[PDB]
């Protein structure tokens, strides 16, 4: 989870209850992005970049085979658990 997340989160539930809902719909699914899709950023893909080779080369070589590996959700856990 992310630090323009928890944030936000809180400032639609410390305005209402409710404003979970009201107060945030744009920026509720944009903080939703990054624990969904992870930051585009180098920093990141320095570090887990042996895992973001391997995720690419399944759709480079093996692209009919997605059942025994797949990308974006595997790729991000290996970043998560890095960095």
């Amino acid at each position: 989870y992310c630090g323009r997340e928890l944030e936000q989160y809180g400032q639609c539930v410390a305005a209402k209850p409710e404003s979970w809902q009201r107060d945030c719909h744009y920026l509720k699914m944009s903080i939703a992005q990054c624990t969904s899709s992870h930051p585009i950023i180098r920093q990141i893909r320095q570090a887990c970049a042996q895992p973001f080779e391997a995720f690419e080369e399944c759709l480079r070589q093996n692209e009919a085979a997605v059942g025994n590996c797949a990308e974006h959700m595997r790729r991000f856990l290996q970043c998560a658990e890095q960095v």
